[PDB]
């Protein structure tokens, strides 16, 4: 393809579909019921992703969108994989500590904020107001992280060990790599343009296979995915 | 800005910003996990308007749709707050009293007619047929005040006395403000054209700042929103 | 109206609107919680239909997409349609035998997928690009398929007698409709265009509401959906 980015965005679509296969051959034959929730909510995550990095490789999820004077190349399929797959993935840590309905409620409700002000943001004429969205955006995550570690962090300790083992760890991966999306996002060619877009998307694509695919591997390889039993 | 209606979007813009923040302290440090619900659902229902009133008043959420022979300006911002904020509303109604799954399923769903509907009504090209979308909308919502009248107040007297009464005041609250929209749409710049976008938009902003922050206030003082405890 | 399918796009609203009355007056008094939760599904199945078939009716669900050196009519309404009640009717399926949550997911997520990759190839303007989409739908669509077989049927055999029984015949009228589904479109003017559109539209409003309309007359019939009382 004509795009210098095809590249990343061809192994992004190969590493997703590899470790939704993955994912699905693994979960076969599981019959315990809290550990088929599991592999229920992290085999789709991947499978989301793996079609809209298809649709940004053979160019659908891709508009242009004029702002600093300039045509400007925005993939929005990102918003729409993201709008999807990260509820999922608070979802799956949500219910490893058995977070209580209100909580789950106001974690996917202000993620949905997060990625649909992004979304806002991304498609935004008036180059000052991008800005705007993306300090809304980053608002509703800071909510998100601090429930994660003074909300979460609590209840998992309270726990069979396992859980709030697995928990810290795929908390402290959740915290540390979300972080670093408002961060590309601002530096590259939606924000400031500092960063090329083929650079950009690169690091979006190492930042979402270790988000989706780096933590389903720790996730379903723990025991605290299944109910205790003799 | 240049469009006489910004006063009231930036009024409206300010108004549920400053509900999302008091309801967002007000729930700090709540426990009680049925509280908890309550106040989830609650403070997402102006933090979701905050960011379409912002929309609109920086041009975002608006569109021109030709019809009658004009270049019509339509904010269609407000059909993507309602499709999130109304169901919300509705579901802090229901779980208060106790409502079966069933019928909190069949007012979700015909609340989505109901929105979806009226968006369609409002960006139709050819005039007559924007009517037709209003009359499909109107009985959406005539079914759904049938069931909080009929399904609903009936389950309520049943229940805890405080129960009882908070739901008979937050259902007449809501009848009354919810059937005003449907004759504002029908008189103003969407509909027949009577009265100016400028007054629309005025009359807009009071009801949904009376139907989202005015009903929350009402409900988060409440002792019915608490588990009965020692 | 100018368009030769109009004729079958009417008879479709039609007998979806007709099918939603007669739904709605049956459940009127019904108080059983479990039946209440099959009527308000199946109930909602055909009102959306209703406002789809409406929109294309109107001429509001149709765009023109270029591909293969033409521009195509695509209906653009059946996707809207179909991503909201398809996972109803799964619903449905899933309620009846008692299915646990995690297979739950993987079905309502799955369809999503089903669905969406059907949208997006029907929108796609490389014509041989729209066929690579095909493909992953009916590869979603399987998975359900089997899903609906070997893990539905095992489970339903489980349980009363008469669940197993409206079980088997609900689960065998889905096979076989929803499997004409991807036929119908690959024939047709979204993909080969062998059938012109008008015959296309014939044979999708006979599977629409049979798989609807049909469905639901069977399903509401039973005493499945009854809990078991004295
Ligand atoms: C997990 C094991 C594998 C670990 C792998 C980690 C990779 C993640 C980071 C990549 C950034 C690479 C940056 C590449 C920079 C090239 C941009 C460039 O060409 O910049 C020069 C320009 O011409 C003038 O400034
Ligand atoms: C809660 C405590 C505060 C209560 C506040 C309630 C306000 C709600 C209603 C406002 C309608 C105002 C209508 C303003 C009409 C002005 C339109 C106008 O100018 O019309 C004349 C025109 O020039 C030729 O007909
Ligand atoms: C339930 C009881 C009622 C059962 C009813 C079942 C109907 C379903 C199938 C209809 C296909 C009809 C096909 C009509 C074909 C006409 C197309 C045509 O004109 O083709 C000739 C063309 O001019 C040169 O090839
Ligand atoms: C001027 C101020 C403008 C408005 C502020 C910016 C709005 C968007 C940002 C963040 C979303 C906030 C989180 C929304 C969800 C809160 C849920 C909540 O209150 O949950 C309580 C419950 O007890 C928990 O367990
Ligand atoms: C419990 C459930 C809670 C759910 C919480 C969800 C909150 C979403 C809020 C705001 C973002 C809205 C974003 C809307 C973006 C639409 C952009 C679009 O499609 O624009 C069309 C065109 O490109 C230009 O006119
Ligand atoms: C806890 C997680 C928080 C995550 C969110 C952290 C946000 C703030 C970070 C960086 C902003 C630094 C300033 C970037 C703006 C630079 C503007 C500019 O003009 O830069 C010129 C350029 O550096 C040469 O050409
Ligand atoms: C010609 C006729 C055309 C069709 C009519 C217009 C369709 C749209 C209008 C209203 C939605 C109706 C409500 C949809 C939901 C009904 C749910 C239901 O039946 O719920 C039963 C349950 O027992 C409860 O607790
Ligand atoms: C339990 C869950 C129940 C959920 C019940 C939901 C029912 C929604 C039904 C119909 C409205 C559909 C409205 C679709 C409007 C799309 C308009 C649009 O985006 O148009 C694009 C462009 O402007 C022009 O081609
Ligand atoms: C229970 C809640 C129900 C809520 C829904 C109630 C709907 C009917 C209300 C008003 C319609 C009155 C007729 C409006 C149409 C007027 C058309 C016209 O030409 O008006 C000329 C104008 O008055 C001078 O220029
Ligand atoms: C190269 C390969 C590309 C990727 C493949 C194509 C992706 C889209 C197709 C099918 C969706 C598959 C189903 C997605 C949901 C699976 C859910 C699951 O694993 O559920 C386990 C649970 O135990 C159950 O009860
Ligand atoms: C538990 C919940 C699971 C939910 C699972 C859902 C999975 C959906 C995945 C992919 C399809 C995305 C389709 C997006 C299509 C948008 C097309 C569009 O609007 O295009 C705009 C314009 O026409 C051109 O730029
Ligand atoms: C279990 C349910 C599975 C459902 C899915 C089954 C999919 C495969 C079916 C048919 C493809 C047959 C080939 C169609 C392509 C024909 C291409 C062509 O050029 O046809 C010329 C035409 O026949 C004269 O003009
Ligand atoms: C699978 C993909 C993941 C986990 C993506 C996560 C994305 C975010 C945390 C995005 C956050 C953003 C902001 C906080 C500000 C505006 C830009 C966004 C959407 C990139
Ligand atoms: C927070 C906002 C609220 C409670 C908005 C409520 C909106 C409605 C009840 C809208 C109803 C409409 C009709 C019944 C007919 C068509 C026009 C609509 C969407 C305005
Ligand atoms: C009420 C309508 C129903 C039950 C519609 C069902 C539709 C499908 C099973 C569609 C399937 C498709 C594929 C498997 C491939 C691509 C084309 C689709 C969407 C038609």
């Amino acid at each position: 393809t004509g795009r210098p980015e095809w590249i990343w965005l061809a192994l992004g679509t190969a590493l997703m579909g590899l470790g939704t296969l993955y994912f699905l051959v693994k979960g076969m034959g599981v019959s315990d019921p809290d550990a088929k929730k599991f592999y229920a909510i992290t085999t789709l995550v991947p499978a989301i992703a793996f079609t809209m990095y298809l649709s940004m490789l053979l160019g659908y999820g891709l508009t242009m969108v004029p702002f600093g004077g300039e045509q400007n190349p925005i993939y929005w399929a990102r918003y729409a994989d993201w709008l999807f797959t990260t509820p999922l993935l608070l979802l799956d840590l949500a219910l490893l500590v058995d977070a209580d309905q209100g909580t789950i409620l106001a974690l996917v409700g202000a993620d949905g904020i997060m990625i649909g002000t992004g979304l806002v943001g991304a498609l935004t004429k008036v180059y000052s107001y991008r800005f705007v969205w993306w300090a809304i955006s980053t608002a509703a995550m800071l909510y998100i992280l601090y429930v994660l570690f003074f909300g979460f962090t609590s209840k998992a300790e309270s726990m069979r060990p396992e859980v709030a083992s697995t928990f810290k760890v795929l908390r402290n991966v959740t915290v540390v790599l979300w972080s670093a999306y408002p961060v590309v996002w601002l530096i590259g060619s939606e924000g400031a343009g500092i960063v090329p877009l083929n650079i950009e998307t690169l690091l979006f694509m190492v930042l979402d296979v270790s988000a989706k695919v780096g933590f389903g591997l720790i996730l379903l390889r723990s025991r605290a995915i299944f109910g205790e039993a003799e």
